[PDB]
């Protein structure tokens, strides 16, 4: 089906970048759109935390005071006044998308100069995060920060993860919290055929029916991943999503590999 048609069908817009790792065959359609990343930079920041951990220093604990705790914390919450290590830290973050988590993290990383900087790194000049959370669910297309475009994205995450500086036991342990993530059941997870495997993390503003979702499909038969980056949203601030919407263009962008 085009990705166009799909617009049409949900009153929705696309962005859309992926790339088999194997070939380098990139498809694309709206890439250079922005749109609001949201949860999905959950997925940058325990990378990058674990560019810089061992697998083994994982156990590290840090101390979780009061003024540490944000919303939608369903993990965290529990945390204060406590300690708690790095692991369960990311495993908070990327399987409750749990926000104190993110922002820790975050944290133990240096901030977000830091997460800017290895950003800059990675040649990507594009996603531009300004804030942590919950703030970084408000969406406005008047403004960009927050936002980042499906190929930026998209060719950040490939060599943060896909292709990077993680061990295999880091890189091992970050895929399987994507691989396990059910939050993500209604969205690319959905789109792809039953043989082929799926590591995601999905992310919602809380404005303009901004809805995403970002994985390292495996197709049926393949040890490269295809980085696949949709970022969708719709014109109303009010507007609610269709997870639908993406579950559909990834049987779309699958056709094409």
């Amino acid at each position: 089906k085009e990705l166009n048609d799909l617009e049409k069908k949900y009153n929705a817009h696309i962005g859309v970048y992926a790339l088999d790792t194997k070939s380098g065959k990139e498809v694309k359609f709206n890439s250079d759109k922005r749109f609001a990343y949201a949860s999905t930079s959950k997925a940058i920041n325990s990378a990058i935390l674990l560019e810089q951990v061992p697998y083994n220093k994982l156990n590290k604990k840090v101390h979780i005071n009061k003024d540490d705790i944000v919303a939608y914390s369903p993990i965290l919450e529990k945390y204060v006044g406590k300690d708690i290590t790095l692991k369960a830290l990311i495993e908070a973050s990327m399987t409750y998308s749990d926000n104190t988590a993110n922002n820790k993290i975050i944290k133990e990383i240096g901030g977000i100069k830091k997460v800017k900087q290895r950003l800059k790194e990675l040649g990507d000049k594009v996603t531009n995060p300004v804030r942590y959370q919950i703030e970084l669910d408000y969406y406005s297309p008047k403004s960009k920060k927050d936002t980042s475009t499906p190929a930026a994205f998209g060719k950040t995450l490939n060599k943060l993860i896909a292709n990077g500086k993680l061990s295999k036991e880091n890189k091992k342990f970050l895929l399987d919290l994507m691989l396990n993530n059910k939050s993500g059941d209604t969205l690319i997870k959905d789109g792809v055929p039953k043989d082929y495997k799926v590591a995601d993390k999905s992310g919602q503003a809380i404005t303009y029916a901004s809805r995403n979702d970002v994985a390292f499909v495996y197709p049926k038969g393949q040890s490269e991943p295809i980085v696949l980056v949709i970022f969708t949203n719709k014109d109303n601030k009010s507007d609610k999503p269709n997870d639908k919407l993406i579950s559909e263009t990834a049987k779309s962008v699958m056709k094409e590999f």
